[PDB]
């Protein structure tokens, strides 16, 4: 079994996805802003319509033939409504026509297109920028519901499980951990939340990675960490928050996704393990999601990391 | 109290107003409204041309002539049809009739320039409000930077936030220091940018805004400040450039808003005000306090007297 | 001959404005039709007409309040639309309201509240279907990191001896010249390994630093360039070796990511190998040849022939070797 | 002086438009030159097949019959029919040519003729797009120094060039990077007769980004890790090295980056020489002379390379 030569690695759910989410979005948001847009100004545009006519006063000459109205066909502010959303929309049916003897009535008209074609541009605009954005959210990329650390090489590591749900709709990530915790200082000054970045392999680029399958990231802590000075009984007094923030995401098609979830004091465990999702045979692989989350416990020293490179410096010397 | 959400954290209507306010109606809307104009004029003189070659005009009342374009007689019935076929109304009340195909190319011209001008219109909204690099977006920076005591060692901090709502958490962080350096070799260069490390080397630039933050510089050896002195600052003449850029949670499009600090904004011994407060599972910030500092008790020597004095003390 | 890239421009003999507007022309008609065919247009054909369909079935059934079909032959009564009797009426007249083309043959009339509410609806609904359907059609274009097909990677990597160091090198190069520039290169390994402390990882990423420290990756291929990877501590072909490669089992994957110089586009490219592609002690045949005045490329001969001879043992090996034998 | 102090950002509206006018002077009669043909092509196409329905259906038997209802009310075959295209197709319905309901495949055919007329405008939306908004530009404001010279800085040796904008306006933040390209012979027999090494003009400390202000002298320093270690002054002239330097920032006007280029040959590289002071300093204001931008002066520096310079700094230190 190869992952693959040269190539990139061995649609009806996206359409049907988004139009889930459109319906979903369109009962509340879009129904009332994008139509009220719209009707605030076809019915700006009839009350100056009807404003031209009462001026010419053409309802007195309704009836008589002889006169020429600015609009043909205008009996009363609905007829006006109605030209002004026929003219404006541009769909010009005819049965009300503007005449050519009245200049206000031209320049209301390239008054009222030029407008309507900024407005259109605008709905334009704003829906492109709505539904499509340069980097959106993905449903994918769910993160491991726990936190685990546990006892690799010798020394402490803080690993959390990431990975794809539709096994192609990520290849190539970037990833990124910050915890967020109060400190006090030796002077004193109290600051209410600081955010320490915990490294990930920036140095080594290792932060970027080739997502094929679930891959549980493994932090390290060593003197130049957060969690250097924590141990198994002092990480549940302690509060700390941890936010891991995956981007620079493909989708083998081009865009750019994001994701982003977080850990409590409560959600990271002490000593346990991530369970293996692959699993090998005779030319085969098989992966079970079922899995994912799953974590069993393993024996792991007690002390900090700091207290146990005392105790291995103790133990070498 | 969680600052978090399993996909997002803890409207765009006023941000596209905003943009459009921004691109503002003289640079653009004033000149394609002329352009709009200026081409139905055209081509309503370009009507009255070809309807004075075929003779349209003399027979206004003949039957037995079909005009090319039906009740066109005079030049306000010209701009009229021009105005309907251009942005595609089509009324009724003139129409054209198949007899004259210098109408029929005309109409073919017209239809197709239209569409390239809905097309530039339909460009130009897409260019002015799609730059990936938007304004400050209110992503102000604190009016002062203080120098003091932390860990132990002196460093430079400027408080950084937005005051809007915590709509984007997402930023990378730069700090540029302009001055004047002579050097040793006696080539004088008055403009010279030094890069002061904000947590390049860790990665820690890339930092989340949920909250205004105390952005700190340490001031170590290799710090551009490893000489300055409480008395030293205010006969220097430096100035610290802080540009910060970050992407907002509605869109992918990058706002960057920088700002700058002159040696009379920058304080000795001073600190930051607190600006979060906590209570029994709430949390409050006071935004009034954004810009406010108190003094602290901090020691005037320079960092590299400090480091001296520490060498001394421990020897 | 020198690339003074004065104007941006390699000093190199370029064909591309020969035949450009036949070009340009078949790749951008060539790169739109490939994603439709008959994909897009079928789901844009489905939306619109199911859409159509719905309206014209709403104003069949608001023509069934008494509004028509029961004095239709009388001409007192006013119809909410003017002839209006079927079902193909209503659908003729929804698809020429929705449209925006309004023939006027079929017209509503002004004495039916009911009608505009219908027609505020249906036209706002139209304009919003064409917008999103706008947007769909321009995000396809919109997309960055375009796949690339003239992109080539060196069939086989090939481990030899370089200063004095065991260093792991493949050539990367472009299929015509002077189109891919300033290109960034990323390497991991994929390998399967088991801590002493009896964890199993059957997938386990590794970068391999080709770079990255000193910003090296950038590279700027004016010709096919052998992208090495010196092999230290850090690396992990450290413990390997010559026995034990072609029973490691390892795979490697390279990821390239360039700027077009034409458009100014991203594009990427990405390959493979595997333990049977790296040969030990091989070496890459050079591309170039100089001469008084000019270099000659034959790059229609990859040269992905190899032949050394010399290296073996290890790397960790040859260098405890090394200082053993300095002191 | 005060330098920007404001947080604003401290090219007018008639140049911008004068410079759309001049790129629309060139690109709207290749546009319309190129699209307009198939435009028609579309428009007969769809006004043939108008034609054709009408021919089977047969309706010119009646054309004077009003009794008999055609598909399309007052057509003619070869002219009408195109007319009828052109006035469906691009959402216009005059109305004197009218569908009528009798015929269910002229349905299907204003569906087709609909939705592809559809298809069309968002093509002219994204040609236009794509022509007016294209992502990347060659930006000739930005000039690189004709000359990089070598000379000493606080005591170490190290290689300056000289970059800058024209307008002072356009571009105010950009990274730059410089790779030298040289035929290296290894010791192992191998001949690479194009290597490159990149050479840190900051990239360590994130220094690489420039706040472009006013002509800037970009200067790399010369250690065990830089090229030139070995490289003497007589050694220089020999070398026939090149270096290539790219500077890419983003546009203070527009949010879309621009990119530029340059090269040095060893003829293109001076021993002992600084750039002249572009930029002077006086009482209230300050005053930059551009006709200096390539300008540089000799200066004493020793010939020796960066090697016999640390060595004889060793030697005077012990």
């Amino acid at each position: 079994i190869q992952r693959y030569v040269r190539k990139d690695g061995k649609t009806y759910r996206y359409l049907t996805d988004i139009f889930t989410t459109l319906v979903d979005l369109k009962w509340f948001f879009n129904l009332l802003i994008f139509v009220m847009v719209y009707t605030v100004t076809w019915l700006f545009f009839g009350m100056i319509w009807w404003l031209i006519a009462y001026i010419r006063g053409d309802m007195d000459h309704i009836e008589d033939p002889s006169w020429t109205p600015c609009v043909t066909n205008l009996n009363g502010f609905v007829s006006a409504f109605l030209f002004s959303i026929e003219t404006e929309t541009t769909i010009g049916y005819g049965y009300r026509v503007i005449t050519d003897k009245c200049p206000e009535g031209i320049i209301l008209l390239l008054i009222q297109s030029v407008l309507g074609s900024i407005v259109n541009a605008f709905m334009v605009g704003c829906m492109f920028v709505k539904i499509s954005q340069p980097k959106k959210r993905a449903e994918t990329l769910v993160f491991s519901t726990h936190a685990v650390i546990s006892m690799r090489d010798g020394k402490l590591c803080l690993m959390f499980r990431v990975g794809d749900l539709r096994n192609s709709h990520i290849v190539e990530a970037s990833i990124r951990a910050k915890l967020i915790k109060s400190k006090q200082t030796s002077e004193g000054e109290f600051i209410p939340l600081n955010q320490t970045d915990i490294n990930v392999g920036y140095y080594t680029g290792d932060d970027r990675l080739f997502l094929v399958s679930p891959l549980i990231i493994s932090h390290e802590i060593n003197q130049q960490s957060p969690f250097w000075e924590i141990s198994k009984a002092q990480l549940p007094k302690e509060e700390l928050e941890i936010v891991v923030i995956l981007e620079g995401m493909v989708e083998a098609t081009g865009m750019t996704c994001q994701a982003r979830s977080s850990y409590i004091t409560s959600e990271i465990l002490w000593g346990y393990r991530f369970t293996p999702v692959l699993t090998l045979e005779d030319g085969f692989y098989e992966v079970d999601y079922n899995s994912f989350h799953e974590t069993y416990e393993t024996s792991t020293p007690s002390l900090s990391a700091k207290e146990l490179a005392e105790l291995a410096n103790r133990a070498e010397s």
